[PDB]
């Protein structure tokens, strides 16, 4: 994709699940990483959905280099900007828009957008991606739909996200249109909120075991 | 929104449920909205599906003026253009397109349009707008399909309509994201044709105090 | 539209069924074509899913006159532009955007673009579209979805494609709002390579008869 450096396939076959990050104290957002890392897992999306996201993707960026951190829930040209200087590696929307598909294109990292029918899907073919995250899949029918709406599309690849868990994360990753899905049960809330790092380690490497087949 | 003196939210916490209306007789209209009104529900949405609809919207305007009556099924510019002219407090549109958001936005009263995907919704916020209709809702998926697509944005409200009824508009008035829902059963066609407002007036209060949480 | 001397209208009310096709072997588009039209079905889409896609639809074209020959998963304004001078009469698109359906306004032959929601429905209507393949059905919410958009769309006709056989596509069929069925069970991959186009004709002409209501 031109202006970035690091490819958007690269970033999601770079293992089997990348977790769908929530932080809300900035105080654990290092050792949670480390911890993910310490599982065998390196791509790591850090949701705008708190007050120290942002702070937690410069923290990891700078902390965590055996990580490759990026954030989740961009929904506009405002926020890309804001990741991007915080030192984001990589930037996920649970939706597109043209004006975040331009100033992503732009922009110098890469957009993996989330998209749920064709139409979406050949907006941001438009602008050159080929690879997408599918959300929320379970909502967007699950695998079933993902392979209706993949059947046309032969070089497009999905990162399938929402609804996704360690019962049916195998059913879509067995689907060749599919790199990667996208799961939060890695870093479950309760466990973040009491500090037991070694239990976020545990559930990312049974993640990447239960992942291979 | 700075050109709208009432706000999208006004609309839709004014009450718990929305009447979709269909009036293919101007006579009716005005005894059915004064029917309504009686029954406790006064936002009324006079939907652009019958060659009277604009003159109904007017005439409600004038006789009754204690609703908020407003237009339903407008699908561009030009019928937002005429639709506000007549005197409609709001509009409702099943889905969304750039040109109807802009010139919503320019325009003086507020649209509350349809979205299906958060791909629609981030366009829909991206001309600032934060109160959606979620159509057609049961199609889409339901309850679980709107808690999905709702997930990623805290601040957004809902009017879901299509497929609702006494029977689950309970299930959707209890979600967070819920602020009211829009119906056709408080006004059927044969009880408007028949200029039986008792039943309306009935159908309304019935709808309110079903509502209830 | 202003510029097409066969209507998307006269494409979607010629047959019941719409054979959506994937030719793999050049050559074997004549043969399977002539087999379809043998069973009654003469309007076939030729999905440009293959390298001799293309040239499928001038063999079809030049060989099998009878044949409503066209286009199938038509994704930008280069692929209508190489289909039309290729010959095809008509342009189906899983989806649409602007793009491809500015093109298809400027060009010859008419476009039937896909839709999934009413957004994108409102999208192709602001370019003065009336017919549109509903795909993918079943996922899109099958029948029931369909009959939600008719309410706030009564002229407005659809092709639905995606999930749809002989167990249901008398389901939509029946349906006021819909023309015809797009599918694939009528060329079975197996059955072509083993040249049984005897088997074919069956299934097309099972297809037809089953469709009288």
């Amino acid at each position: 994709m031109k202006n970035w450096k690091t490819s958007a396939e690269s970033i999601l076959t770079t293992g089997p699940v990348v977790p769908v990050i929530v932080v809300k104290k900035l105080e654990h957002a290092v050792p949670m990483a480390k911890a993910l890392v310490a599982g065998g897992v390196r791509v790591l999306e850090v949701t705008l959905r708190t007050e120290c996201a942002v702070d937690a993707i410069r923290a990891i960026a700078k902390e965590v280099p055996e990580a490759i951190v990026g954030a989740g829930t961009v929904l506009n040209p405002q926020q890309l900007a804001e990741v991007t200087e915080a030192g984001a590696q990589f930037a996920i929307s649970p939706g597109l828009t043209e004006p975040l598909l331009k100033a992503a294109t732009e922009g110098t990292i890469p957009l993996i957008p989330g998209i749920s029918t064709v139409s979406e899907l050949m907006l941001g073919m438009d602008y050159g991606l080929k690879e997408f995250k599918f959300f929320p899949a379970e909502a967007n029918g699950g695998v079933k739909a993902l392979q209706a709406i993949a059947g046309p599309f032969s070089q497009v690849r999905f990162c399938p996200t929402g609804g996704i868990s360690p019962a049916n994360y195998r059913d879509y990753l067995a689907l060749k249109s599919v790199l990667c899905i996208g799961g939060s049960w890695l870093v479950p809330a309760d466990a973040l909120e009491a500090g037991d790092y070694d239990r976020i380690t545990k559930l990312a490497r049974e993640a990447v075991e239960g992942a291979k087949l």
